[PDB]
């Protein structure tokens, strides 16, 4: 019934244009710096070996297929609360949090969205650190939310533009919306120091805004779940009652399973249920309830000791491999003979580094080097091995000399 | 903080509450007739023989875990597409169909739901059956649409009100949204037949609505694939271009694994891109991509000329127990020297009956039987077994006599 003719083609998405011309390149030296998951010494993709056994596990005990309470698998939900606020956290013992499972981060963060448009009664106004993850705009944006932004990126320095983030912030009427990077900010890498954030703390509940925290990388960042966690952790024995979206993703390596959830820090545990049952009666009409395979082997690995004591090591093993890339990235560098001060690199954290390299310089990586990112400067630590750290700092030398 | 003071507990569910106090009860001889899913003949849950086979097939293969394109696993949207329209569809052969992957059923509507808020600018109404699946309404509203409703059941002969229904429509303002269900319709069990099929399509065709299908059921209704999608192919081979929404949580039994997807019939190839590329827009900040595993072992049977093959056995073997289930309930209730007319219990279809029992009896059969049900007078099907038919019969005949 020509329904339809009136709707245009999308414009297309450019990290997609870099990965298919990556595809396209023949020289068998080319480096994939576009690349959005974690990858192995080898440039391969990886499962961990917890999650294999987990898996083996729930095929083991034939278990059914039998739709998951709206709110999600309790035992995961308990576990991934837990996991966030820390065991012997205040919040967690009194058990005035309300933790919800969702589709991932995307899912979580979007509920939460959802959530605040609804109830969240004081603004509209969700401020987003300069820059921050492309999928955040459209999210709050299709939830019914307006967006600010906060300076926070340092294109001088690579690093944080901390006077600027706190002039912002000492500015955002009371009761506003602010969303932060628990840690391993995407996608510049650049994080808050343990100063700078109690800095931050002090603003934030003191201009009484509502903090957002976006945890998508705990564990994965700098090996360590409770380093990791320490700003969310810390904000809240301040007493600011965030609310927080967390993602298994990348610290799992879950990706299509979809294991995340929604967390609302309340006053009490009679509130906790009062909200529980709004989140449930705004998640039925989005998709009923939640996935079942990313929740089951989350779960058995946070639960099982021997499983999460294994999960530890291999979260850790990732981080670990990613630091020691931006290090010898850095080296190398210097052994090029690069007069360029490349520290921005081994401050970063996390997989993404805003190399600090200017568009003309990215064309030519390309176009010369067969190494492909996007022309923001911004290389996926994941696509870099010990195989050709070498060659990419040569390369970029040759850019930038 | 204080943030939360305002939010209010959320209102009870029902099914939720028989489920519970059916719990909660002692009587061996207890029944739970609001379950929402197929239980065998022991009121186990069922998982297929060969969901078990393509689990094990992907176990072996040791796949990855990456994210699957926005738009799902391909394998899975086409095999699905297919499944829906027919192999010798020409809409299927033209490749003038879109199909991307949802969260189910559920997830599949409401991103439907969502698309037509966005580029469906003919109208805003939505026109539900008298009576609809309950989430249908807030799935609707909370996409942004207005409901409306055309006469369906009718009470006084617990059958169709096909006369109500065509004057309804026929009086439905033109390029108005109308939702149909494709067979078993949820929670009447009042399908068209296939003669009364032949005037809707008519009707619709000429008001020149859009036909937004809700497929939950096909192959589980009466054992057969093709005849359940008989009305759905129907519209569209007499030019109705739907919108349709796949489920294959009752068919695969993949309840928890939460395996649909969302179709759009399109005029052309062309269209269809421009179609998927704003789907994509959508589902970004909705939930990034969708969950792996539901879609993984359904791609696997439809694909697998061996497994589809035990599939459609095993559905065929689940839609004729609930036929011998309302057989064997109607058979029992004369036996008893039942006076009451019961032909409506055998004329439904699918798991879900309106057996046409007013509430103060529903209230006595929960009472003195230990049967729980709803108080509209709906009982899932799935909970009456071979072994209990007689003492429910029995109890009904109590009741109403
Ligand atoms: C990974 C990511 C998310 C969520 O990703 P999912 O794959 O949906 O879990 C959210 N925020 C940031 C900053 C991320 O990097
Ligand atoms: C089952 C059902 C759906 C969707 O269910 P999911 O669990 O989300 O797949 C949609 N419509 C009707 C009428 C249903 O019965």
């Amino acid at each position: 019934s020509s329904w339809w003719s009136h709707v245009e083609m999308g414009p297309p998405d450019p990290i997609l244009g870099v990965t298919e011309a990556f595809k396209r390149d023949t020289n068998s030296k080319k480096m994939n710096l576009g690349v959005g998951a974690y990858r192995d010494d080898n440039g391969k993709p990886y499962v961990l070996n917890c999650v294999r056994k987990a898996e083996a596990m729930i095929a083991a005990k034939k278990m059914d297929k039998e739709y998951l309470p709206i709110a999600g698998l309790a035992d995961f939900t308990r576990a991934s609360a837990e996991l966030a606020l820390g065991e012997n956290s205040e919040a967690f013992k009194s058990g005035r949090y309300v933790t919800v499972q969702g589709i991932s981060g995307t899912g979580s963060l979007r509920v939460g969205a959802n959530f605040l448009q609804r109830f969240f009664k004081f603004s509209r106004d969700v401020y987003l650190p300069k820059p921050s993850w492309g999928n955040h705009t459209p999210i709050f944006r299709d939830a019914g939310l307006q967006l600010q932004a906060y300076r926070y990126y340092d294109p001088k320095t690579c690093s944080l533009d901390f006077t600027g983030a706190m002039e912002d912030i000492s500015k955002i009427p009371e009761k506003s919306i602010i969303l932060l990077h628990a840690c391993a900010h995407n996608p510049t890498g650049v994080d808050p120091r343990q100063e700078q954030w109690k800095e931050l703390a002090s603003v934030v509940k003191k201009r009484n805004l509502l903090a957002y925290f976006d945890m998508a990388y705990q564990g994965f960042a700098s090996g360590d779940i409770n380093r990791d966690a320490w700003a969310l952790r810390h904000f809240i024995e301040q007493g600011i009652d965030v609310v927080l979206s967390q993602s298994y993703a990348k610290n799992m390596g879950l990706y299509g399973e979809r294991a995340g959830a929604f967390t609302v820090i309340c006053r009490d545990a009679e509130e906790a249920k009062r909200v529980e049952s709004q989140l449930k009666i705004l998640i039925r009409p989005m998709y009923s309830n939640p996935p079942m395979n990313g929740a089951r082997i989350a779960s058995l690995i946070l639960n099982t000791p021997e499983l999460r004591k294994e999960w530890l090591v291999e979260v850790k093993g990732m981080a670990d491999r990613i630091i020691s890339m931006r290090t010898q990235l850095v080296s190398n560098l210097k052994k090029e003979g690069s007069s360029h001060n490349w520290q921005h690199i081994t401050d970063q954290i996390g997989m993404f580094c805003f190399t600090g390299l200017k568009p003309e310089q990215v064309e030519r990586l390309t176009k010369e080097f067969s190494i492909y990112m996007t022309k923001d400067g911004r290389i996926s630590v994941a696509g870099v091995a010990s195989s050709n750290v070498g060659y990419l700092a040569h390369a970029i030398h040759q850019v930038t000399k």
